[PDB]
């Protein structure tokens, strides 16, 4: 049978790209700018409306990890759905329970709090942080600060945009938040110095920044960060919602430096893309400040995420993503640095842990869409952050045939626009 | 059936009674929230707990289950969308989205739409595009944005949800706060009318009744009469139909009973047929379209499965005519109960709703309302309060018709065997 999607759309006569993207100016809110029109995936390829194949080196910026429509996650999804969706937690049932149990033992966390977005995920843990901070280091009312980076990006929510230095993401959507303090990321002594101010209650940071370009820090950043946060009682919250789950070649990028974060947070590759859900994991004696009527979600825990989530992440270990992802980005590295250094004069770094890597092009002599327009030419789909940082961010389940391919048709892209320099 | 992945995890587990899933609760989830029940099957107005007991559910997610527990058509959708393509993000265009933004627009009245997934993210995407707007169209000072909002209001748990919460426990210990908002009184004229002449106002969000707050019905004309209001200041007026909207007040939008066509128009809830989280905002193009690229987002906001299940949620509305079985019922359940239980039953302080969105209030003092949680859940019937002391009543408004019937008197008897028992 025919969905009502289908045959409405069916109705519209939607034949070219064009239409679609008309439909789009005229009924969409215009909060973003590719033309491409998407109408199928497969693990690591998805399929335009005129059957034109294309790698995904996006991945929904690493929420497709295990590949579009993973069998066993849509069977799982399908399953669940027949049978129960939502409940509320205003009443048990058989699945948030279980859920909760297994995120909890993989990860090593007392407690599991369910949202469904990332930036959720962060209010939540900013929350606890404060909450946490009032009632156990017992600082005055109102006065708890929150330590971040500049280029940080954790969500939109006026709060977000209240601890953002990007000035899309903020102007005119104040007035702010205030409890904020920005330090350069990647500065062991800004940390400390900001430590210095009692009224702290977290620093909060990224293994890698995502958004912030794919920014990896210098060996051992981390870990001294944990150390200088533990010497003044003061919560390291690390999100790993974009570099968690195998991406860096690793089950949380904080491994490398064998980081346990006070307060975790994950999210996207967590419902292998099929549902929003978030986690924010910690330690009892923190997450216990949240009480009963204190925080709460209509749909944060429902039973229908939750089964999702079970498979996407049993998924992430049976197939070894984390191995393979080391393997690949490795080899994508290598690759790339001795085909294009040296003989690519504009291309100014190339970065990464396991699958989350970029190319940082300088943008005063090139503009960065025509190496986005010839990778999509070569069956490559990407997008850039802020202009000159091109990402490759493939889904992990990308076979070594298929990953092959898609760097020959990387590094081709790259040599064809400096050709055509 | 064959044994899907999670059931093999929890046999695992070795799950059996109910207790084993309470205690697997309070040790490995956050305990931010207060029910003996376990669920693990809806099928319209009916769940199942883990025993094979029965019940009705009344709170049907606060009002996101509208078209019942794993509506066939769907779920059927959700399949069928899933196996094709789930998420490209919007930085990439699909076959879904626009689709399925053009059907919301049609069926609404307006020029844009911004999909979120959160009743939240969507309040936010709001005050977010009041601000902005009045920045740069109305061309306020920076920073010096207000918004009014009303006490008790209820619309989600971020920090600057919290920041501009009348509710102790929502708030407390969660600063510092958002600044820019003026708490004024729920259907209060008079009060709003007062807010308004400061002309850094963007807007005003309220609700049209309100949800959380107590199942709280304005007085007849009070969203025309604000609407006007905001009208002659130039500021917007946002109505939040989360909870209210999609025909469980009795029409498409509550805001339809006052003929108020919102200048930004939030959903949620039962937009998915609660399988899946989608919320929307809508509004005209001058004011949606300070919105400009890169300045607002979410990873899965309009995501193609979420897009294909609204779309048949909201046929699902059309198609079994909600809005008359919610308003016929619901007239019906308050003819019920203030018949059989006002007189009777002292400690009833009000039965008030519309459709199928009706509240008990009981008096605290005279009674405990767990009594009549626990006498309900003792006759069937699933309720959860808000404020302890108001009783919720929200069903799935595919409810048939024996179905009501048989729990209305459940429920009447509820109340009944509490009086009794108070003697
Ligand atoms: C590191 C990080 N945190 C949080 C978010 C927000 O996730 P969502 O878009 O699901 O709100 C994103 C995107 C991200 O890259
Ligand atoms: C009127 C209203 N608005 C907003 C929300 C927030 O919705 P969510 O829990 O989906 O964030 C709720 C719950 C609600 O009842």
């Amino acid at each position: 049978r025919k969905t009502n999607i289908e045959a409405y759309r069916d109705g519209l006569k939607l034949k070219t790209e064009e239409d679609f993207f008309a439909c789009d100016r005229q009924y969409v809110c215009q909060n973003y700018a590719v033309p491409v029109v998407i109408s199928k995936g497969k693990g690591a390829r998805v399929w335009d409306i005129n059957g034109n194949e294309y790698y995904d080196f996006l991945a929904g910026v690493s929420s497709l990890s295990q590949g579009h429509c993973h069998p066993r996650v849509i069977a799982a999804l399908c399953r669940q759905a027949e049978r129960l969706t939502l409940t509320l937690r205003a009443f048990g049932n058989d699945v948030t329970g279980p859920a909760c149990r297994f995120m909890a033992e993989m990860f090593g966390y007392d407690r599991v709090l369910l949202m469904n977005t990332g930036a959720e995920a962060g209010e939540s843990a900013l929350k606890i942080a404060r909450k946490w901070a009032y009632e156990v280091k017992e600082i005055p009312p109102d006065s708890a600060k929150v330590i971040l980076c500049n280029n940080n990006y954790w969500g939109r929510t006026i709060t977000a945009c209240s601890s953002s230095t990007t000035f899309d993401c903020y102007n005119n959507f104040g007035p702010f938040t205030p409890g904020f303090e920005l330090i350069d990321y990647d500065d062991v002594g800004a940390l400390e110095e900001a430590l210095k101010d009692p009224n702290v209650a977290a620093f909060f940071v990224e293994p890698i920044q995502g958004e912030g370009g794919v920014n990896v820090p210098k060996p051992g950043y981390l870990k001294r960060a944990h150390e200088l946060c533990r010497s003044k009682n003061v919560l390291l919250i690390v999100d790993e919602i974009q570099t968690g789950l195998c991406r860096t070649g690793r089950l949380l990028a904080a491994d490398h430096d064998e980081v346990h974060p006070d307060i975790l947070l994950l999210g996207k590759s967590l419902s292998a893309g099929v549902v929003p859900i978030s986690a924010v994991m910690g330690r009892a004696d923190v997450m216990d400040v949240l009480k009963p009527g204190t925080h709460g979600s209509t749909f944060g825990g429902n039973p229908l995420a939750c089964a999702v989530a079970v498979e996407a992440l049993t998924v992430l270990k049976d197939e070894k993503l984390a191995d393979r992802a080391e393997r690949l980005g490795a080899q994508f590295r290598d690759c790339l640095r001795r085909e294009l250094y040296g003989k690519v004069p504009w291309i100014k770094e190339i970065r990464g842990r396991g699958l989350l890597n970029a190319v940082e092009v300088d943008s005063d002599a090139i503009d960065p869409n025509d190496v986005v327009m010839k990778l999509k030419e070569n069956g490559i789909l990407s997008k850039p952050t802020r202009g000159r940082v091109m990402r490759f961010i493939p889904p992990l389940v990308i076979t070594d045939e298929e990953h092959r391919d898609a760097t020959t048709r990387i590094i081709k892209s790259f040599l064809a626009v400096e050709e055509e320099r």
